[PDB]
């Protein structure tokens, strides 16, 4: 949807993306109430390939409609700068939000967040969309603590293409996806287990200071991240399930959502910690 630039007001720069700024703003279109939006801008200096890559995120977002997937409002393409407008998520990236709020949200709240992410992923997998970069940094959080999946793009990672989408995010990526580049919803399930660990650790870095190669070797040699401090054993077990070496043994996203829904209905169960 092409948005007339007169309908957009940019209010403040709130972040930086791959190709430019991220801004908070307001969108007011004839017949609709004004709404808050996030705005990604692409200014001069870019190649047309880069413009197409930039705008591909909007095309993909535009294919989706789900309360746990960032909603596209529109694009500005017939003017400079080129812009992508989405709903506004007041609290930004989940990893930094949790680090700011370390130890300040209850287990039930954290499970709620995890459930929102898992529902987003359930939807993507139902749509045969493989995310490939599922990580807490790609989850955005609104004022009501609703978590939504972001970061959409279909470009191969650098390891896939010519001998001579960026690099594979090793610490989030399933071992078969690293080894063979086979990215599937089951490799996303692996990544989701890592997101779980990030959330329950209030945004610690997966594998701390281990090198990418150390992580790869450790996983092959059966190492798995330990439960974070105070983490319910049932959540850590779900993480381990997500991290099965055999991709076919990992839970699919409907089963993940079901498991989390049971926890929420049975919060006593979350009292058992190591
Ligand atoms: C995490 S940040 O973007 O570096 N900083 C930030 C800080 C506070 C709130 C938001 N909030 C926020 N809310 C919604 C989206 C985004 N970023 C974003 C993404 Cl992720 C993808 C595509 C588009 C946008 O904006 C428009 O197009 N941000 C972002
Ligand atoms: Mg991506
Ligand atoms: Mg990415
Ligand atoms: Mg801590």
């Amino acid at each position: 949807k092409e948005i007339d630039v007169s309908y957009v007001k940019i209010e403040e720069v709130i972040g930086a993306g791959e190709f430019g700024e991220v801004c908070r703003g307001r969108l007011k279109a004839p017949g609709k109430k004004e709404s808050c939006v996030a705005i990604k801008t692409l200014k001069g200096g870019y190649t047309e390939r880069q413009r197409r890559e930039f705008l591909s995120e909007a095309s993909i977002m535009g294919q989706f409609e789900h309360p746990n997937i960032i909603r596209l409002e529109g694009v500005v393409t017939n003017s400079m700068p080129v812009m992508i407008l989405t709903e506004f998520m007041e609290n930004g990236a989940l990893d930094s939000f949790l680090r700011l709020n370390d130890g300040q949200f209850t287990v039930i709240q954290l499970v709620g967040m995890l459930r929102g992410i898992a529902s987003g992923m359930r939807y993507l997998a139902e749509m045969s969309y493989v995310h490939r970069d599922l990580a807490a940094r790609n989850i955005l959080v609104n004022s009501n603590l609703v978590c939504k999946v972001s970061d959409f793009g279909l470009s191969r990672f650098l390891e896939e293409n010519s001998s001579d989408g960026g690099k594979i995010p090793i610490r989030w990526t399933a071992p078969e996806a690293i080894a063979f580049r086979k990215f599937t919803s089951a490799s996303d399930a692996w990544s989701y287990g890592i997101v779980m660990w990030e959330v329950m650790s209030f945004g610690e870095r997966p594998y701390w200071d281990m090198s990418n190669q150390d992580v790869i070797n450790a996983i092959e040699q059966d190492y798995r991240l330990p439960p974070p401090p105070d983490c319910p054993t049932s959540l850590h077990q779900l993480m381990l399930d997500c991290w099965q070496k055999d991709r076919n043994a990992r839970p699919r996203f409907p089963q993940v959502v079901s498991a989390l829904d049971k926890m929420i209905r049975n919060p006593a169960s979350l009292k058992i910690v190591a």
